[PDB]
């Protein structure tokens, strides 16, 4: 029923980290010394992208979770970082490496191993093991064909299995079948060695994909998946974690979710803002924020690029999502496309300080719009260094997503550090930690339409945050200890 279990959920409101265990530093241990250096109270928590031995998609092809990748640390690293801030980590529900063990005795012994159960096998789709176009034409496709083929060793047949991702064909990515008992002791044994260092947070990849079914488009499939969410959910809870689900869909799969009672990702928010900054309105963001439901992880930047289909389906018209699409590739932007009819981007890949064409006023009034949006405020590490589009790294590896995971070194993240629309995000961040109205009662002020006026107020601290879109000034006003009124210049 209505926000089941959630009478007991009271997360920490502190603006957290997203980053690769190796963006910053190289290693897990320079990104607890950059941390310790220069963000100790900036962040409250840390989602560290996927740091288990994987074998391909950077970190989502994992082979185990029983260790960290040694290139980037150990699990004690984890749970020395779990001692200062909450760490949120990822459980690829949908799939693991075909590198693991589980599905390297399946490839030696076929059937006779053990572990053949965890793996969706097509006999367990249609009754002969053979794919049928016609089905397979149903179905919301991420690469041509979802599955791979792959040798049985012992007995050298060929064998085909379900395979959602993957960009090499066989995919390194096999899919899981959540309906076998032994998947579902693999997810709780993961649980607790998350529990076991720390970890309080579990992001699901690709949960809307853990459902297949023959008819349908294989996505989100109701109402099978939500006996999948609730099972997961119980179990999580009993190590202590709560879920974090991602799913892009049409707006009324997450907001259900979201009614539910899961923890959802603000997907709406990164697009509406680009629209309101570039078009200097707030209609759009003022209808999303009277009509979406908080306990949302907000972001304007993430590892991945910026949701347009089908996130926005039914909120935006084609020609305000093209007017948008087009001005960030003109800024550099490459896109995600759904896969030749249609309007049909996915995502907009590129940083989110380029897609506002690097205009620090901006930048800093969009992350102001962020961090006043009701819900748990995450800041992408590349946006916290205001880091442009790495050109170099797609034409190099000639993957568009590469654009916005540029790996920083020490020695540039101190120098871009001491770039002054970064130490304007780094009193910002601050100021949304710090300050306890943020804490409390969140009111949308009537304004003009190139105006922003959102305010927070609890006991005797208020802070009122304006936005002139004309200028992109951002100002805050708030009480102070002694209970003055003070303006603070963003």
């Amino acid at each position: 029923h209505h926000h089941h279990g959630m009478a007991s959920m009271a997360l920490k409101n502190k603006v957290q980290l997203i980053t690769y265990p190796d963006s910053l530093g190289g290693n897990l241990k320079t990104l607890n010394d950059v941390l310790e250096k220069y963000f100790s109270d900036v962040f409250g928590g840390v989602h560290i992208l996927p740091p288990f031995p994987s074998s391909g998609d950077r970190g989502f092809a994992p082979i185990t979770y029983s260790e960290i990748e040694p290139k980037f640390g150990t699990w004690y690293d984890i749970k020395k970082m779990a001692e200062n801030f909450d760490i949120l980590l990822d459980l690829m529900v949908n799939h693991v490496s075909r590198r693991s063990i589980y599905f390297q005795d399946f490839l030696k012994k076929g059937r006779k191993s053990e572990y053949a159960d965890m793996f969706i096998t097509l006999d367990k789709l249609w009754k002969d093991g053979k794919p049928v176009k016609g089905d397979i034409e149903k179905m919301f496709l991420r690469r041509t064909l979802p599955y791979s083929t792959f040798k049985i060793e012992e007995t050298g047949e060929e064998e085909k299995v379900w395979t959602t991702f993957g960009k090499t064909d066989p995919s390194e990515q096999i899919d899981l079948d959540v309906n076998s008992h032994l998947v579902r002791e693999f997810l709780l044994e993961v649980f607790k060695t998350f529990s076991n260092f720390g970890v309080k947070i579990v992001r699901l990849d690709a949960v809307g994909y853990v459902i297949k079914k023959i008819g349908t488009s294989c996505f989100f499939v109701e109402p099978e998946i939500y006996e999948f969410l609730d099972w997961a959910k119980g179990q999580a809870a009993s190590y202590g974690i709560e879920l974090l689900l991602e799913v892009h869909s049409q707006f009324e799969v997450q907001y259900k979710l979201a009614e539910r009672g899961f923890l959802i990702y603000d997907f709406i928010l990164p697009f509406t803002v680009l629209y309101t900054l570039i078009n200097k309105s707030n209609e759009m963001l003022y209808h999303y924020l009277k009509n979406r439901p908080i306990n949302q992880f907000t972001m304007l930047d993430c590892h991945d690029g910026i949701p347009v289909k089908p996130d926005l389906d039914g909120l935006i018209d084609t020609k305000k999502a093209k007017e948008v699409v087009d001005i960030c590739v003109q800024r550099g932007a490459n896109l995600s496309l759904i896969y030749e009819d249609g309007f049909d981007v996915h995502q907009i890949n590129c940083t989110y300080y380029s897609a506002l064409n690097c205009d620090d006023d901006a930048y800093l009034a969009a992350r102001a719009i962020q961090f006043f949006t009701p819900g748990i405020p995450q800041v992408y590490y590349v946006g916290l260094l205001a880091g442009v589009n790495d050109f170099e790294a797609v034409k190099k590896t000639k993957e568009g997503r590469e654009i916005n995971r540029h790996n920083y070194g020490l020695k540039e993240i101190e120098e871009s550090v001491q770039k002054n629309v970064v130490q304007r995000l780094l009193k910002l961040i601050r100021f949304r930690n710090e300050y306890e109205a943020f804490n409390g009662e969140f009111f949308i002020e009537d304004c003009r339409k190139d105006e922003i006026r959102l305010t927070w107020k609890k006991d005797d601290k208020r802070c009122s945050l304006f936005i002139d879109l004309k200028t992109y000034k951002t100002t805050i006003d708030y009480i102070n200890e002694n209970g003055e009124e003070v303006k603070y210049l963003v």
